């Protein structure tokens, strides 16, 4: 203390190492003529990271405590409607977070470095060490169809290593040996529950008090309390909500494409966007409201689930909460770092296709010059520790690290295409040349802070069924992921074009309806909702409105 | 065992201070174990008794992994009884008559195993002051059954045991008053140090990728993953529950009321009187009315907690297929709920026979078995004074064992308890409509597939190609599971199911379609299933105080990219 965040030091055998595809690095270090040292280095530090005492400010559980609960100090910044040092619904969002992942990456890096000297015999450690310096934390690409064996396949799925609960690591100085090891990319799990931490570490209406282990749709009304312990990793289930699409699109003879992909191509290849529309949903023209931090909260919401009951009965469950779609915990899930890592990556992505739009516009321009609490650095001109600023990360290599996109970026736009255009491209093009957008804008605090998701509709809603994919006539979903305004945009093309078929060409009025994590429908909670028409296809590029939105009535049951 | 000497099975030793403790319902236990009037002790002991038991090495025949492996895979010998029984086989009986006493046995060698464990776990873990006590809490433990067929408290739906979902449990630490630790919860998976199929010869576990399973799992291989993700696929007990709570399609529209099946086959395996021993026990058949079987019921229950299917045919968003060890004859006994799962057969073939008293391979057929060898369980005999097999004689009276069930306590009260537990939501439901009975009828062979494991499916109205699986198929009427891998027989309530099908169609009695489902979720041909629907005026429940074929099933069709 103060712990000084540089990024990994700069080793001139070691250039700008690539944080790689973390499905892709997976699948390298565990063929048979890998050498296996990445992928054990990795697992070993991070157990270490894991399993470091709360009063160690660089143990895995103090560290997932900068972002929200237990809300203390770190590095000696105090801390203590409670909130974390995390910047939400403002311009510094994906600088904060920038920071944030390099603070991570630095630790387990150093952490690599003990495990090779306390561990490795003295005639391997320079092969390892080597390991290390080029290693740097894999990103989890969420809008890239998951390989399938080697061959691109059509779905979006969670890591490969995330979804396994033990991995097989090399034993140092037993060539040809490997042992099977919990992993720490599974779960984060505690000794005790998190409510019943020493103070003032516990973590104290989504029972994650009564958790040891962090959970992805673990957390449902009506078990046993004791099951909220561990509620389990249920991957499939997530896989599931992260090929969200419009409803029609699971009937015979439509080709579905995932709405994360189709959003996440839209954002990167939308030009002319100051960076205050860009870098958050934070609003103070709707073709511009589709951001970076609206991505992201959808994706917490898919990961971990943020619905803890349902109305009526139901044999079928698909409801179920968990860490990554609370801010106050999403950190404790160690994919939180993986996605961020990602959200890191279309920053770096959009910033090389945009290089004159940083902090830009008379909106974003104020925030320009936040610091980003609590994460320290030496100024070597005043000489002094101060805080991060954004300009000091403006440019990711200043921290010694990079992607294989941004590296050679020299057809950067055409590898955009490749791993989010083609699906999006392949099925739109069977229609007219016209594009259809909602714009979606509400309060984050609409609901005094808690979180929930507004779902649309063309056509009739299902007063017992307005949650996903699976219902009726469902377009699209916004999370508000919380725990001044905020935007949103949904993808609308395909979902208009099959109202259409079924309408005689009439433009669909949305219908929207505001769900809590109770899975009822929040009567007053205010949103702006409307579908917005241009011509010509977004990708081979001025929208007018041609319908607003209405709010939805649902079953009495299901009234909040 | 060691030494040439066999391991008896008595059961837990006899304490006069210890008259026919319990075994108890799961939930119960663990809810009373961990409630303020409880001392936590039986908790403990069963939870570190097992985990010592699970890991000790292959070469133990009372490890985990040996006492699981009795029943079949990697067919070893045990206590000195050869293995290694064309296709290979275990020491399980199957598809005969004596199914409930072979498994009767083999609960209580379990059951005696973990005592014995917890005996240990006293003499080397309490501190002296307090060791009587926890013997004495020991010595009144029985292995708890699973109440697969009673709605799970705080209940409207069957589920898994609360104890089985819980990846770690928390437990007592002796000598440290007030103090406990989580631990990993062996009832939650058993878990090796390697993939099955490398352990050392001659134990390694050689369709299903179990061959790449590190630990058991419950729907957790599915095709189309990294092969990494099998070595602990997980225990998805939420899609477990679903299987479990398994009723026609129909219930699931507005204004109809639901009841599960398995919950409606309990009671009738119950309360229907008149069966003798060959058709109570087993699938085995050498009038339909009479084809509700133990084994039926075990073979279903075997499905729903793994599942079967490894895969599907086309592309689908929601997966609601994926296999695990349950469902699969050669490693089921390696799930530890398979040991929870059989003390609930056994508690049944109990209450059965309770209210069954002279039907004890009775008939002309079950007979022939009654003097089997149950191998490979040894027993001294008093009478002649030698080392024997148990024979199912000897396992009658299951208190000759040492253990009894609440429910078996009183006979005068069984058949309100038997009610109660099991048939408040049929009789609910079912006296809504007319006082009429439906049943449907299936025969089949187990080897049909050449010894490969099907799923039966029966619908009521026209069967969708793409989608003839489960409950939320259309017309979905109900499942008979094939747990395999001289015919074999089941039946299905079908009342509600010809109810609502007569109200659709103006009153006319439907066709029964079948669909044979393999482990790629595709439709069979050629498997021959006779299907057929029958009738008797009055419900089933109020018999107690001859039925009629109606309708003859046919195969139904499906899409072409479905068809095996």
């Amino acid at each position: 203390s103060p712990y000084l965040i540089t990024g990994i030091p700069k080793d001139p055998k070691h250039p700008l190492p690539i944080r790689k595809d973390i499905d892709d690095w997976y699948l390298e270090q565990t063929s048979a003529g890998s050498n296996r040292i990445q992928l054990t280095l990795f697992v070993e530090a991070l157990t270490v990271i894991q399993n470091r005492p709360l009063n160690d400010q660089l143990s895995y559980f103090r560290l997932a405590g900068i972002h929200g609960a237990p809300w203390t100090e770190w590095d000696g910044v105090p801390g203590g409607n409670p909130t974390g040092f995390c910047v939400h619904n403002n311009y510094t969002f994906p600088t904060w977070h920038r920071v944030y992942v390099t603070l991570y990456e630095q630790v387990i890096y150093e952490a690599m470095l003990d495990f090779i000297k306390q561990n490795v015999p003295q005639n391997g450690k320079a092969d390892w060490e080597n390991e290390a310096k080029q290693w740097r934390l894999p990103y989890w690409d969420f809008a890239r169809f998951a390989r399938h064996d080697n061959t691109q396949g059509d779905e979006l799925r969670l890591p490969i290593l995330v979804t396994m609960p033990m991995v097989k690591v090399l034993v140092p100085g037993q060539p040809g040996k490997q042992l099977s090891k919990p992993n720490p990319l599974y779960r984060f799990q505690m000794q005790t529950l998190m409510g019943t931490l020493e103070r003032p570490y516990a973590i104290t209406d989504l029972p994650f008090d009564k958790c040891q282990s962090t959970t992805k749709y673990g957390l449902l009304e009506n078990y046993n309390a004791d099951v909220w312990a561990d509620g389990g990793q249920n991957w499939l289930r997530a896989n599931l909500a992260l090929n969200e699409h419009p409803w029609y699109q699971n009937l015979d003879g439509w080709d579905s494409v995932p709405t994360l992909q189709d959003m996440t191509f839209r954002l990167l290849t939308t030009g002319g966007l100051n960076w205050g529309e860009f870098s958050s949903t934070r609003y103070d023209a709707p073709k511009n409201w589709m951001n970076l931090e609206a991505i992201h909260n959808n994706v917490h919401n898919w990961v971990g689930g943020f619905m803890f009951s349902r109305p009526g009965r139901h044999d079928l469950k698909l409801w179920g909460a968990g860490h990554m779609s609370s801010v106050p915990v999403a950190a404790y899930d160690p994919i939180f770092w993986l996605h961020h890592c990602n959200i890191d990556r279309l920053t770096a992505i959009w910033q090389t296709v945009n290089s004159g739009s940083w902090f830009n516009d008379d909106k974003s321009k104020v925030s320009k010059d936040d610091d980003l609490r609590p994460f320290h650095r030496f100024c070597e001109k005043t000489r002094k520790v101060v805080f991060f600023r954004s300009d000091d990360v403006k440019d990711w290599r200043s921290l010694n690290y990079d992607y294989a996109i941004t590296k050679d970026a020299s057809r950067i736009r055409k590898e955009i295409s490749d791993l989010y255009g083609q699906r999006t491209k392949e099925v739109y093009k069977d229609f007219g040349e016209e594009d259809y957008i909602l714009s979606i804008r509400y309060s984050r605090y609409a609901l005094g802070g808690k979180p929930f998701q507004i779902n649309i509709f063309f056509g009739d809603v299902d007063g017992k069924d307005f949650y996903d994919a699976r219902s009726q006539n469902f377009v699209g979903s916004v999370f508000n992921f919380s725990g001044v305004l905020s935007v949103s945009q949904l993808p609308a093309r395909l979902a208009v074009h099959y109202y259409k078929k079924q309408n005689k060409g009439e433009v669909p009025t949305p219908r929207y309806v505001v769900v809590n994590s109770q899975g009822k429908a929040e009567a007053e909670v205010k949103v702006e909702v409307a579908l917005h028409k241009t011509e010509g296809t977004f990708y081979d590029a001025d929208y007018r409105r041609v319908a607003d939105g209405k709010r939805a009535e649902v079953d009495d049951a299901y009234r909040a």
